[PDB]
């Protein structure tokens, strides 16, 4: 009888093994108890199921052509008005977005493939919110714009601000208003290598490397101030972020 078919997002699809008068295929698909029911031009699994919550609330389950991606969709009654959106991804990340009312984003969660997660809550309509990046060990917060989401610590007169760009891009800076020459801590930012070097009295001191697994790692400078010694320790917790700041 029926195939089942493993998809994204951890889900099932059962497709009827041969189609209708029409060339169409059966599909159900049970999601947190709920049934859905769709027909499809291919034998695959993919295509389109729909439903009905308890509280008549409309469910869309729409799974991509190749199998990669998955959408789930929760609307208000008369299924003309978004509620929640969640996308798997082919590369296995998932978004998931709550709207407002009127059909406005209002909070976003992406979950990347390693479990760390950008949250963007209190959405407003210019773009602008609240959000925190959980990572493994820790969480940062700080602001959304529609140009950057900003993430930012502080330890003494030192403040360290994470940037990622509309697009994506992770640019990092430092700025300290200690008003000792002997002690102020700046910083400058290599895109080369995703590296923030702090100095201290003209000397190198630290490199900060916010890697492409999403972890931090710090690793001191030699007292010549030009050759690093020892190796780069992962942060496994904000405090030890603050740390590496004072």
């Amino acid at each position: 009888n029926s195939v089942s078919v493993d998809l994204p997002g951890s889900m099932k699809v059962l497709v009827s093994k041969s189609s209708n008068a029409d060339g169409k295929y059966d599909l159900i698909a049970t999601v947190d108890a709920l049934e859905l029911s769709g027909t499809s031009d291919k034998n695959n699994g993919s295509g389109v199921l729909e439903g009905v919550k308890a509280d008549a609330s409309k469910v869309k389950l729409t799974i991509s052509d190749d199998l990669g991606q998955t959408t789930l969709e929760v609307f208000k009654s008369d299924g003309s008005t978004l509620v929640s959106k969640k996308v798997t991804s082919k590369d296995k990340i998932i978004i998931i977005i709550k709207f407002n009312e009127k059909g406005e984003v209002s909070e976003k969660i992406i979950t990347r493939a390693d479990g760390t997660r950008l949250e963007y809550t209190g959405i407003k309509s210019d773009g602008s919110g609240k959000a925190k990046e959980v990572l493994k060990g820790y969480v940062l917060e700080g602001t959304l714009t529609a140009e950057k989401t900003t993430l930012v610590v502080k330890e003494g007169t030192v403040t360290l601000s994470k940037n990622i760009s509309k697009s994506g891009e992770v640019s990092v800076e430092l700025n300290d208003t200690d008003s000792s020459a002997a002690t102020k801590k700046t910083a400058a930012w290599n895109s080369g290598t995703s590296t923030l070097t702090i100095t201290v009295n003209s000397k190198k001191t630290k490199d900060l490397v916010f890697t492409s697994s999403n972890t931090i790692t710090v690793q001191q400078y030699d007292s010549n101030g030009t050759s690093l010694e020892g190796s780069a320790v992962e942060i496994t917790k904000l405090d030890e972020i603050k740390n590496a700041l004072k």
